[PDB]
């Protein structure tokens, strides 16, 4: 059922899921205090094809670390996610940052007992995934490119907006609205009653300093999505839980200063 | 609700709906054996601004003729729908051949008591009415143009192949294909299930000869809509007879060369 | 089967098929000698949508003259087709100058008992024809424009060299051709080991005296299609009869001579 | 004779055909498990042009491994699909990775006697190689280009969606289908009668891991093509065992999540 | 007289004419049984400009070997080739693969005393050159570019089907088709009447093993032109015996393998 997987996903709200490669930066990333750690198998990625981490891998770091452990599917790839599906992990990433495997279709995300995050970048795409199946959703900004946050606020915003102006909309015209956002007509009725969509909304790309996790939250969003750009720093830990802290206390500007 | 209302409409099935103008056409329409008459005001259009007949008309040809009496309203005016709702008029044409009064958004037809027939031109058009709330869908052709049959036909063919595909689609694809013709996705799991379209398909657009209205029948439709074309011919009513006893035995071919 | 519809088309052979409107003009066309006549319901085509005869006025011609009475359906019209394999005319006319009822679709010319005559522009149209169960086919020019025969001859002449270059090309290179010219390729094979398609080609379009039949009879027609702008000259049995004897006679000038 | 060929070349079914380029090479794809081995004959490609396989290559291979030995033929060159006939090559593969010999056309693979592996894109390309007599047909993505999966999961996907949309289309519309995909009428029927195109089907292009090649087989394919790109990895035997044991059990996630 | 050109140009029919640079390369392109050996001056060209040998290099090898030498002009260069039939060279090539002297004309071949070479890419300029004085022809690839035979092959077919369409045309369109390839119309006729252009047709471009040689003489040319791209392998007596054997033994696949 969708409802039971929904309940699963929403334990993540407010906190930050950061992607670790090993045992030791998983065991990091549960010291620090992330909720959950997202797993990529290698150290560095050489320019090449991305793809599902080696499920060896995947069983050290849910046997060491106790937070729920995540895992990334090629978008479209159902096979790799029947794979993760079997390895008991506690949530699967239909991600887009790696390797795109099927650029037309998506997973059917109700075939499988494990809860969904997917990407997206408006809330056309969030409640089309919401629809395939999707039990959580990221907004998603600008990886592999560079550090910065400007495409991940402004798709944030994008959503936030959207989703105010069908809050308000009239009756008679969320039909057209879903029609121009190409988004299906149940899941529009519910973010209208609602006020938001139906599921956890995290935010990812370009999260790197404190403040930047801060203004994500501040935006609406129920979570971070810290990469792994955090543990080539001098100091990982420090980094880590002054993220960790300003994901928590958000809306308190001296804890932000002294994480920062 | 929308099951009385789809039941409602679906006495029509195998029969032709005829445009009368005034009380001896709708008596003439009656006595050929129309499933029902659609009522146009005029006698003629002097290149103008169409729109709702005028009420007095309305309730003249409801108290002569028996078989239920359509009206036609402007596309997105809901208040002409409120007032033939009021006129107690047995359905509702959201009729784009008349001027059109909205041309971004149609009315909620949920919003009404008296059951709607919208018009089409492919299979997402009929999904999103059906999903406004229309009970009875009509393929349209080219009104107000000519006599011929060509728009109606490619378009009823589009519909009957595009539910055809989707019959046999995968179960992975019909989410890409919904929103490729911006369908929402229940109506569209709806007609895979079922392998039509869950209300009456009637077609619109020059239909003149009894062989039109086989034609029409044996494409796959319920019924066909008959212009105001034919009272102006030298024979109307051997005409109305001939189409109308096509419509009911479109596949026998002695009949049809018979009325013809 | 088809083999025996071709038998009964292939009696047209080295003959003029007549263009005819009412009793009197088949009468005439059958006292100048033509093969067949075939039929037009209207005296005169008011810039209107054209149509299959009425049955009334092919019964009557049918019992005026012996020859074979053909008849027109319009393209993609399966029910007029059914209509008239009821009336029992000897051959339908799958015919394009009259309106095109299926732009995108033809008739399934293989569930019908009648023979079929189709047009063709080209070596691919005549094959597909040929491929849908055409049992005749006609090389067609421009109907409803004038009376010249450029684009008559320019579509035989293509055709035949086409022919020809296909009976001496390379067994490798047949299924190129076959997928250039967009034929199916046991008829393109078919036409290779022959060296003509393997079905009776008339000519159509702009014929009207007896030198332009005696030229599309040598270029390797088999017959013409003499059009009813025949009848509307001073003396219409003068014509229709020099028609015919060039016609049979293509070969010798001094009768071609005397017939003009 | 075309059943013989389709006999012989439907032994592969549900196996991993790996391509191999020496004596150790092809023992180790052999004890891996793989249904058969296809010969390139160099260590590394330098950027330069490649051709058939060097016959002592070829025939040192044979001797060497019981399991069928391929070989390679650049397209439209039939005399190197006349030398390895003479080889005694168990089947034929017109390869299009290598070098291009004839860009128009391909090999009349009617007048030869071993079995060939035809390349495609879509439906059409099938057909169309199935009727010069291609008694097995791969679905192409992009060689020589990368290890991604994309493209031969888009080409897969686009080919039995065609064969679905094929098998439930309308009867009057096959010979307009087989028109737009520029197929042979009756192969197109063939494929329509019968639910698939009849050939084999397998798979080719980015297959690295056992959850592509379950991926490929989960689609409707019959097989997967690995190509050389696991030889040059730390394990070879291991990622052919695994591979061919995903082949083999592509529905069961535990075995697929054991062999990744 | 140009009959007596044709006769000494005539003798190196099914032979393979082998590019030398010295007076080893060329007493082993006369040891491996090459029909004539064709000179080129440098050992290496230096991206620079190319022109006529040097004529002691020349001298040279007329003086070694005992086959025909041909020797090679810059087109449009004809004091090159009166210098070449000064040194009474057996053959002289107007060579394009050298750069060209004339962009505009060429050579006025009927004021000289030796055969000569020219080169095409279709039948109009195959006839153009046989009517400017060509006693040979060869159907050109590409040079200087790779060691591919998609060109030459490509061209040898367009020549050989374009020669087939004539053979076949009515005698009406004879001049229509000289028109649209700008050939005379004599030659025109002449090819039409003989089935093949009135001199010797060899290819050339890309010709590296056996199998490509035996390809371009089982197209219907008449003997294949093998460049200095030999001499700089392991071994290159043993691939010109492989491509002389190959030439001459073309229908036998046995002999082919053996040579591969």
């Amino acid at each position: 059922p969708f409802s039971v997987k929904v309940g699963l996903a929403q334990v993540l709200r407010g906190g930050a899921i950061v992607e670790v490669s090993s045992v030791n930066q998983a065991k990091l990333a549960e010291s620090a205090g992330a909720c959950s750690v997202i797993v990529s198998d290698p150290v560095r990625s050489r320019g090449g094809v991305r793809r599902m981490p080696d499920p060896v891998l995947i069983k050290e770091v849910k046997r060491a670390v106790s937070v729920p452990v995540m895992a990334r599917a090629r978008v479209g790839h159902f096979v790799e996610a029947q794979i993760l599906e079997s390895l008991a992990v506690d949530y699967i990433d239909e991600s887009e940052i790696i390797s795109v495997a099927d650029d037309d279709h998506f997973i059917n995300k109700h075939n499988f007992r494990s809860p969904f995050i997917c990407g997206c970048r408006d809330t056309g795409e969030a409640l089309r995934r919401i629809r395939e199946g999707a039990a959580m959703i990221r907004i998603q900004g600008d990886l592999t490119a560079t550090g910065n946050i400007a495409e991940t606020v402004k798709n944030v915003r994008s959503l936030m907006g959207e989703v105010r102006v069908l809050n308000n909309m009239d009756d008679d015209e969320v039909f057209t609205f879903a029609k121009k956002i190409s988004a299906p007509y149940d899941l529009v009725a519910q973010t209208k009653q609602m006020g938001r969509v139906p599921v956890v909304q995290f935010a990812s790309g370009g999260i790197t300093t404190p403040a930047d996790a801060a203004l994500m939250m501040q935006l609406g969003c129920d979570g971070v999505f810290v990469g792994s750009e955090v543990f080539d720093g001098p100091d990982p830990f420090k980094k880590l839980r002054s993220i960790v802290q300003a994901v928590q206390h958000y809306n308190d500007p001296h804890v932000l200063a002294e994480m920062s």
